[PDB]
């Protein structure tokens, strides 16, 4: 279970990040392709999120799903710190976006259904994801969803306000005005998700954060003439400031317009 940097050999950086980028890399003893994210200490106490860090590693090692992107192992230098996870290699959910502009009923449905499956999974062990955003999501050969970055993730009703500035476009309210935040945070980022992935654009999408605010605290989003009354209906019921009138995971994955999209 003990690694360094010279057992690896690092290749294209697939992503770029905050306190450090995602390269692909390869175990020379086995010739094995993974993702490495190399953060640099330095960044890492200048902002306070070494214990995150930790967080993330703690809950990303245990889990085990084939929509959650797992986490091989880790280690560090005088420099930095990395982890080893798992390759994407059909890339992110953003860029599939940026590429199509929308996706269509059924892959809308069938990303939905996958990450449902991958936060029941997540909400069964007490894991909330809360960083539930395009830029988390990725892709593997068969074109399955993959969830990544467990940075802002925590077990149980928790209060520790992560994500704070930033962009909120996925933030519940409970979250964007400190209100202790459970499961139903990552029910409210599926809406959010499903909504983007028809209309290219995330529901509460501003110009400026202050804007944001108001229209994801007022719960403010109207729909295009291209969405269905289906479509419509998933979103509407995922979109409510009370958490409580948010469905349980079970209930997405029944409705009518995600099991005749789905696959
Ligand atoms: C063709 C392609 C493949 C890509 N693969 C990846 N891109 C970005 C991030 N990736 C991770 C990852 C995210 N969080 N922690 C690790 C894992 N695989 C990737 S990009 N273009």
């Amino acid at each position: 279970r003990q690694w360094a940097l010279e057992d690896f050999e690092i290749g294209r950086p697939l992503g770029k990040g905050k306190f450090g980028n995602v390269y692909l890399a390869r175990e020379k003893q086995s010739k094995f392709i993974l993702a490495l994210k190399v953060l640099f200490k330095a960044q890492l106490e200048k902002a306070g999120v070494e214990h995150q860090l930790r967080r993330e590693v703690e809950i990303q090692s245990h889990l085990r799903h084939p929509n959650i992107l797992r986490l091989y192992g880790y280690f560090h230098d005088a420099t930095r710190v990395y982890l080893i996870l798992e390759y994407a290699p059909l890339g992110t959910v953003y860029r599939e976006l940026q590429k199509l502009s929308k996706f269509d009923e059924q892959r809308t449905a069938t990303y939905i259904t996958e990450l449902a499956n991958a936060l029941s999974y997540c909400h069964s062990k007490r894991v909330i994801h809360r960083d539930i955003k395009p830029e988390n999501l990725l892709l593997g050969s068969a074109g399955e969803l993959k969830i990544a970055d467990f940075g802002w993730s925590v077990h149980a009703p928790s209060s520790r306000r992560a994500a704070l500035c930033g962009t909120l476009d996925y933030l519940p309210p409970e979250m964007i005005e400190g209100r202790m935040h459970d499961e139903k945070v990552d029910l409210w980022s599926l809406g959010v998700l499903c909504y983007e992935f028809l209309v290219g654009k995330p529901p509460f999408e501003a110009n400026t954060y202050q804007e944001t605010y108001k229209r994801i605290s007022r719960v403010e989003f109207t729909f295009p003439d291209f969405v269905t009354e289906g479509a419509r209906d998933l979103i509407s019921r995922l979109l409510k400031h009370n958490p409580s009138q948010r469905p349980m995971l079970r209930e997405v994955l029944e409705h009518p317009w995600i099991t005749a999209n789905s696959s």
